[PDB]
């Protein structure tokens, strides 16, 4: 929709600080920090799929809006996730051990913002077409 493309990173704020919340050791936070990666975007019938792509480190996941799915993240926490529209905005929740952490993507102008929040550690990141 407004989502569909490849989007390359182009800012970031606090991302270490909300990795070291998820309690994210040395080394990966390292990795993480350093990545500059694509974020592509599809859209097929009832099924959106999200792939990152960089030079250490691919993901991908595929999903139905408000249908719960197994997901496993860039750092290798096994996860619940839950992904819903709500006013124009991708709403995904994960949960894993009796803890929770949420992502949200959001349109604005030439931008794609992604906002992450782990307790009181929000981070903003900010992607555009490549
Ligand atoms: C390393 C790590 C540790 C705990 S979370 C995490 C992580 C890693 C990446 C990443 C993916 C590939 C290359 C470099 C970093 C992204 C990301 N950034 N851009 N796309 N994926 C990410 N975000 C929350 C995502 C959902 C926006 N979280």
């Amino acid at each position: 929709d407004a989502f569909v493309g490849t989007w390359k990173l182009v800012s970031s704020e606090n991302f270490d600080d909300y990795m070291k919340e998820l309690g994210v050791g040395f080394a990966t936070r390292k990795m993480g920090g350093m990545a500059k990666p694509n974020c592509i975007i599809s859209v097929n019938g009832d099924v959106i799929t999200i792939k990152t792509e960089s030079t250490l480190k691919n993901t991908e996941i595929s999903f139905i809006l408000g249908q719960e799915f197994d997901e496993v993240t860039a750092d290798d926490r096994k996860v619940k996730s839950t992904i819903t529209l709500d006013g124009g905005v991708l709403v995904q929740v994960q949960k894993w051990d009796g803890k929770s952490t949420t992502i949200k993507r959001k349109r604005e102008d030439d931008k794609l913002v992604v906002e992450c929040v782990m307790k009181g550690v929000t981070c903003t990141r900010v992607y555009e077409r490549a």
